């Protein structure tokens, strides 16, 4: 690549899960590789993680997990975002743990297990307060009654019971101890109606890094696997011992001199104060560069951190080097490692008024990924 | 048909939009701009649709997007302008692609390339008339203009056109507009006198095309308007401008349940139910292209009524408050589509997320499948 590409370090990835493994000594690890691994490459990161000690693999959509098996990845895998008509049968045949939050899901899977002549491994999801997916406390008895019954009929096998936190990245939030308590009480009742789960889990990356009383048998870690801290309130990847996996770089396409008082970019939302040097970065919002980052986004050009000049276009944006010099083809680092003096996904989150989760995840397809580290077959 | 979420592209809306646009610049050619996967609509399918409908030129930003079009079997004139040292000059020249030169480093590369390729490269000179983005500054025109006419004589290149791009065309009656138009006539002319005979002179994008007839010249570069979306509300709705929206984003509810009064919804708990009600889970989040920034305002059409994103929008989904109404898993929700059909539109979302329509349709995820209608059967094979 010469215009813009993403450099993924697989050694950073492996070291992260080894760090996270130590953080929860008595628990099992679940590397979440959903959404193309938050933009780093689903399969490469799935193999690296697993190699480093990942016992489970989790994704959102059935398609995402199927594609994981398609690439010959063994071990326990699980998905949780189903919609009526999903590929229940296919998932069951590949021995993937599908999740259930309602009777409709349970009924769809039970019928699929029949056609497949096999038993689906299912995990019941408790809605302990997030109010997103999962079963409400008011319908827990009912759904729990059906599982054990569908279990007796040998059609399904309840392998686990799980929930998910709403403000776990906000240390001290009252909503946290609530859900955690509601989790225990819901688990008891189900464990009493004839359910012996293979795994018990509720924690995510922030919960994992903060509350041990929430580790149980398994922990589902996503973002931290990529060396990005869930929130500033928890620390920088550096303080967390996490190492950034992606480095986004580009080459300048033009460097010119313009008189003082010259407008730059759409809407001329930036006017040159004095005759200066204007560089051109060939990466716009279609490549994943937030347009709300207009005027703030940091770029590492010529030994100094520069700022987005004016509006950010679909394909490119300009930067004012001032007195400094540079030429077409030169390297620019839009986001990378804080330990290398470069900008980070957090820096851009703040610049764009969003979160580090969005920054990395929304990095386009038009942008090639280049792998380094891990083993050779990982780079596929 | 997709079970989670998907996008349907109406190829007839595309075919009709260009036929409308041409009738606006009667004495100028039309270059359809399908860069960025046709602003999220599917590059090859739309490129074919627009050609057959009347586009004489195709425009993409990068050489790769241009080499993909050729690789897909598309003929006719094509041009790309975003280049960096080491680009596929040779490959681009062999495939007969009009490229843009704004600096000398480019000229020397295409020259070395036209040499290896044993062919003459058709180049177009970009002039920076105010945008301050790309193109030659007025103070380096003669230098570039000179070296060019020199490359001509050597038989390496061939200057096929002189152009430029506006900064505030989409802002009706902006001072920058006239100022930029003026520089064009002066910079262009000089190039003529010094020898250059251009095949085409262009400067108009969608807004300028729709508003200023004196910006047409030989060619006109229209991107957004071709897909039925209007550059700016300050120009009207696709309806008034006489345009038909081409994209329709639909998803299927995954869950619908009842929750007690005072329950929190999503991360941070930014939304609390004022009473006992029905909540519905839409399985699509910011990884599919839904702006997280539209959290709490993004309009969706669910069960006969427009609902607002209840709380924080997530990576893979978000919830909507059905209130008293009822619905179920599998029922379809329309995120964005045709206002004429009483559906939320790209502008609606553009406003909700505090941005411009251009970015909404352009950033629709790749995890999101595309389904084509109308047009010619063979148009949706690649
Ligand atoms: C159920 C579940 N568990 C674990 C994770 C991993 O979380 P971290 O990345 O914070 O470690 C996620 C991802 N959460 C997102 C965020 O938005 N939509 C989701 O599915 C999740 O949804
Ligand atoms: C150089 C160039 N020509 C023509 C067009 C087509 O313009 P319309 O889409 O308005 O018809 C664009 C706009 N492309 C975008 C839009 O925003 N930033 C860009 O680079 C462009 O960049
Ligand atoms: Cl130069």
């Amino acid at each position: 690549p010469t215009r813009v590409y993403a450099e993924i370090d697989l050694d950073a990835v492996r070291a992260n899960v080894r760090a996270l493994r130590a953080r929860a000594p008595r628990s099992a690890l679940m590397a979440v590789v959903k959404s193309n691994a938050y933009g780093h490459g689903a399969v490469p990161c799935a193999r690296a993680a697993q190699e480093a000690g990942a016992a489970w693999l989790g994704t959102a959509t059935p398609e995402e997990a199927l594609e994981l098996r398609a690439a010959g990845i063994q071990g326990r895998i699980m998905c949780w975002l189903w919609t009526p008509g999903g590929p229940w049968r296919e998932a069951i045949e590949t021995d993937i743990d599908v999740s259930v939050s309602g009777m409709w899901a349970l009924d769809e899977v039970r019928a699929a297990a029949r056609a497949a002549g096999r038993t689906a491994r299912i995990q019941l999801k408790a809605d302990t307060g997030l109010g997103r997916n999962g079963c409400q406390p008011a319908d827990w008895a009912e759904l729990v009654g059906a599982a054990v019954a569908a279990q007796a009929e040998g059609t399904v096998q309840v392998t686990g019971v799980w929930s998910h936190f709403a403000c776990a990245d906000e240390p001290g939030h009252p909503s946290i101890r609530l859900q955690l308590d509601a989790f225990r009480d819901m688990l008891a009742y189900a464990e009493k109606e004839g359910v012996d789960p293979e795994v018990r889990h509720i924690a995510n990356s922030p919960a994992t890094l903060t509350l041990p009383e929430t580790h149980f048998d398994l922990v589902r870690t996503g973002l931290a696997v990529y060396g990005v801290s869930p929130s500033p309130e928890l620390g920088t990847p550096a303080q967390l011992g996490l190492r950034p996996a992606m480095t986004l770089r580009a080459s300048l396409a033009l460097v010119k001199t313009v008189p003082a008082g010259h407008g730059v970019s759409y809407g001329h939302h930036y006017v040159t104060e004095s005759e200066t040097h204007l560089a051109l970065v060939p990466a716009g919002y279609a490549d994943g560069i937030p347009r709300n980052a207009s005027g703030r986004g940091p770029v590492l050009v010529a030994g100094k951190i520069r700022r987005a000049a004016g509006r950010i276009a679909m394909d490119q944006f300009v930067v004012d080097l001032g007195e400094d010099l540079a030429e077409a083809g030169d390297e620019a680092v839009i986001l990378g490692d804080a330990e290398r003096g470069e900008p980070t996904a957090e820096d851009w989150a703040q610049a764009a008024h969003t979160i580090a989760y969005e920054i990395v995840t929304r990095i386009g397809g038009r942008v090639p990924r280049v792998y380094l580290g891990g083993l050779e077959h990982h780079h596929h």
